[PDB]
This record gives C-alpha cells, structure tokens and sequence, in this order.
C-alpha cells in the first residue's frame, strides 16, 4: 500500500491519472519524481522547468555541479539525484527530443531506467514539448517498465484520450 490516489489502473504495475506532477510531487513526497530531462539537464520548459521552478532553482544549481563534474547524459540514459522539497530522490530522465531528430527507438532505453527503482512517480517520456506522439509513450511504458509506476498527464483532453485508446 502507498499513498497514491485517484489513479486509474492500465495494469498490474502501471496507474494514471491527470494532474500536476508538481502538485502531485508536493503532495505524495514520493520516494523517486522523475524528471523528463535533457543530457545537459538545462530544466528550462515542461515538466523540467516546472519542477525546476518549484525546487527555487536548487535543482538547477545540483544539475550545474553534476554536469561540471560528469559531462552530459547519454540520450535514453539517466541520474540520480536529490529530489529537494519534492521527493527523496529525482531521476533525471532522457527521452529522445523528436524536436531535436532524435531516435524514437530511445524511448524504451529511456523506460528501462524506471525498472531501477521500485516505485516512481512520472510523466510520459517524450511526450509535451519533447514532440512524440503520447500514445505511443504509453504503449512503451507499460511495456517496459516492471516496477510501479504512477504517471501524472498535466493535459486534461490528452489524459481522457490516452485511456479512451489504451489497450
Ligand atoms: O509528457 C510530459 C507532459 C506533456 C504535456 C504537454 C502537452 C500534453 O501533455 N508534461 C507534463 N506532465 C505532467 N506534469 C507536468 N507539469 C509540467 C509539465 C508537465
Ligand atoms: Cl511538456
């Protein structure tokens, strides 16, 4: 038992619901948050400049150290780090930018890093301004991803689509 609520159930292991993953965040302080990051974990727009904004720009500054010490992720890679006033720990995820041409194929790369950590809070990877079709990020989730995950879809009409479709 956990303290997620008014998610629906896609299956054994995969819930959504429509909210605002940084409410969502503030309110369930979960164990992971991931973020949808980019490889020079720039949190500048989505999901990644709006838990960027509500960590007072402390994950910014984290990320600016880490990058300086490490050099950029791989596309489909990720890191831990602090999840400041949001979540025990943020996983920094990078799903493929279609904007930026990169390989959809990326995305299931990008999920099995969920399967490190038990339970996660999440969105869907390369979706928003990332520019892949969500549907399809679904579809990858749970098709990927063994552990549990808990996914916030901040759009209202995209969220009802996503489940009028799901399989
Ligand atoms: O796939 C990532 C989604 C994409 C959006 C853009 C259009 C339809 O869905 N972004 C977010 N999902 C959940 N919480 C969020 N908080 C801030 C941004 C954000
Ligand atoms: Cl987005």
């Amino acid at each position: 038992v956990n303290s997620f609520s008014g998610y629906l159930k896609l299956t054994d292991n995969v819930y959504i619901k429509n909210a605002d993953i940084v409410e969502e965040a503030k309110k369930v302080k979960p164990t992971v948050v991931v973020n949808a990051a980019n490889v020079y974990l720039k949190h500048g727009g989505g999901v990644a400049g709006a838990l960027n904004k509500a960590t007072n720009n402390a994950m910014q500054v984290e990320s600016d150290d880490y990058i300086a010490t490490n050099g950029p992720l791989k596309v489909g890679g990720s890191c831990v780090l602090s999840g400041h006033n949001l979540a025990k720990h943020c996983l920094h995820v990078v799903g493929p930018n279609v904007n930026k041409g990169e390989d959809i194929q990326l995305l299931k790369s990008a999920y099995e890093n969920f399967n490190q950590h038990e339970v996660l809070l999440a969105p869907l990877l390369s979706a928003g301004i990332f520019g892949a079709d969500p549907i399809h990020s679904l579809r990858v989730c749970v098709d990927t991803v063994r552990t549990n995950v808990y996914l916030a879809v901040f759009d209202k009409n995209l969220y009802d689509k996503l489940v009028s479709s799901f399989l």
